[PDB]
């Protein structure tokens, strides 16, 4: 009868709290779903015009920025980079040129130059666009704060990061406390970096993802880099988040004639975009049937870069029709997992001297998993059904 009666105090009053908010709360919950559920019955009959979800549902996670979140990395087996390390290469061989007009040019970084003798950290050090370099840009943000841990994995070899402090990040309008993501090099990576390093460079901001490269400074023909991303979400109580379809957006699957980026060995369901070049192929998700670079070049539609065309520079976060070279990905439970990659296109597809040339590429790549589907108008589930309050019982 100690504390028995002080946590049973507490807990009345909460719920007499809770019982004067719940009318209001079920008022909001009930007009959301009410609009969630007359844009779903359009978007089922403009389920065949371009940028709509094959099989249209609500958005149930929000997840499409958290510029605060906090990053901490473990690996049992790899290499945590020291960030003057990270810097020094950045200073060197080919990403040199723009590192001297201050740009931090991610897809350029020679990463034999992060391969010195002293270099290993035990926690994360920060780099990016920040301290003595807040007036620098990135490539994969320009002038917007971007920085990541650095790690060094070899095929087999993972890390994982935990991102806290999240303010924007809700499943079913419930807060997201904490992400966990392990991340693996696929084994089956044909990458030549004679170490077998391969480079993460892992955002601070979880919605940002991962750039990956085993890029030496020359590209390489019938190469590949492939990344196992594991994941759980956790709630406001710190237990994991047993999705219910909540949708993961898959973007930037960009094709050329000697390189296809791709998403494979996933859980949950792939959902087509109608109008894009992206499509599942034997368990794959790519640009299946046209390259999607430029206009008229092996069927792509539009230009992926800005140029000054109608609907070029499709690819990045902010452009309309970028769907096209998107999907989604349906998940649930509460471990989900998808391996993200680049590879050389002769790998895929028969070599053709249009759709799968031989010429070498650089095996790099930038992706991101975050809850920014692509798709038009897919309504996003921001109110809670919220629990009627229990009256507590006394000691
Ligand atoms: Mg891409």
């Amino acid at each position: 009868y100690e504390a028995k009666l002080a946590k049973y105090q507490a807990d009345l009053a909460k719920y007499q709290k809770d019982l004067a908010e719940y009318p209001q709360k079920l008022k909001e919950y009930n007009e959301e779903q009410a609009k969630i559920k007359e844009a779903l019955k359009k978007l089922e009959q403009d389920k065949n015009k371009d940028g709509h979800l094959t099989e249209p549902s609500a958005q149930s996670l929000v997840y499409d920025s958290e510029p605060d979140a906090k990053l901490s990395l473990t690996t049992e087996d790899g290499t945590l980079l020291k960030s003057s390390v990270v810097d020094e290469a950045f200073s060197k061989s080919t990403s040199k040129a723009k590192y001297d007009q201050k740009i931090l040019q991610l897809d350029d970084l020679d990463i034999r130059g992060l391969e010195k003798a002293d270099s290993a950290t035990s926690t994360v050090e920060l780099y990016g666009n920040i301290g003595n370099k807040s007036t620098w840009t990135t490539n994969v943000g320009n002038n917007t704060e971007v920085k990541w841990g650095s790690v060094l994995l070899k095929r087999g070899q993972s890390v994982t990061a935990t991102y806290t402090n999240l303010q924007k990040t809700y499943y079913n309008g419930k807060k997201v406390s904490k992400i966990v993501y392990k991340y693996t090099v696929d084994k089956d990576s044909k990458f030549q970096n004679p170490s077998g390093n391969v480079w993460l460079g892992v955002f601070s901001d979880p919605t940002l993802g991962v750039f990956a490269s085993a890029y030496t400074g020359q590209v390489e023909k019938d190469t590949s880099i492939f990344i196992k991303n594991e994941f759980t979400f956790y709630d406001e109580n710190d237990q994991p988040i047993n999705f219910d379809n909540a949708l993961l957006s898959v973007a930037s699957l960009n094709r050329e004639n000697n390189s296809i980026e791709m998403a494979k060995d996933y859980t949950g369901k792939f959902v087509r975009i109608s109008g894009s070049s992206i499509d599942e192929k034997d368990g794959k998700i790519y640009a299946t049937k046209t390259l999607n670079f430029k206009k008229g070049q092996g069927g792509s539609r539009w230009t992926m870069y800005p140029n000054g065309q109608e609907g070029s520079g499709w690819d990045s976060s902010d452009a309309p029709n970028s769907w096209y070279g998107a999907g989604a990905v349906k998940i649930s439970g509460q471990h989900n997992s998808i391996t993200l990659g680049a590879i050389s296109a002769t790998l895929v597809v028969p070599s053709d001297s249009v759709m799968a040339v031989e010429t070498g590429k650089k095996p790099n790549i930038w992706y991101s998993l975050n809850g920014k589907i692509r798709a038009v108008n897919v309504p996003k589930i921001t109110k809670e059904n919220p629990t009627p309050p229990v009256e507590p019982t006394a000691p």
